[PDB]
């Protein structure tokens, strides 16, 4: 007989999320325009994390600039802290903030986390 | 008194992966280039796996090509790959080429995963 394997680290994508959050100060490709805040970002890791962010670079694509004035920085701040962790963090002042904004941007699975909580 | 909570999703980074995986065809940031081979690529996704690759950037920097011609481009391919799910593929016949390709990039948990079906 003739033998293939097919081996899967399951670590792996935690691993990889670690090594990108350090490049978050050369891979920014993009800002992202909040209050007149602008916040120098990964493009990629954000359209992959929010299918809102997804829609709008095919609809809207010299610094490139993804617009969001629906959503505070605090908050967004949080978020993009949960894109490269997966851990969110909150308060009885905050989550409703963040299940709005998670729904904003269509992060379907961190709304349910935030409901989980409720 | 006053609580805060801290709420981790660890299936969060598997998810992005697969987001990530779907954009290989935009976000391409770079060139592979093995044998006269190109590839289009994410830049910031194989610097995070491959400390070669980021080291290689800093000392590195019109499209952005990453020169590599010490692997093949069916090996490489079968790694880039693990890189976007945490699964290798490995024959008889392959295994030892896995394992001198993650060796050169520094792909150190691969190597770990590959000599362990040894």
């Amino acid at each position: 007989y003739f033998q293939s394997m097919a081996v899967s680290d399951p670590q792996h994508a935690a691993r990889l999320l670690r090594a990108l959050s350090s490049f978050r100060e050369r891979f920014c490709d993009a800002h992202l325009v909040l209050d007149g805040e602008e916040i120098p970002v990964q493009k990629n890791i954000l359209a992959a994390a929010s299918p809102y962010i997804r829609t709008k670079l095919n609809y809207n694509p010299s610094t490139y600039k993804i617009e969001l004035e629906g959503i505070s920085v605090m908050v967004m701040r949080e978020i993009l802290d949960y894109i490269f962790s997966g851990q969110i963090r909150l308060n009885e002042d905050t989550i409703q903030d963040v299940v709005q904004a998670a729904d904003l941007l269509l992060l379907t699975d961190l709304k349910t986390l935030c409901c989980e909580f409720l």
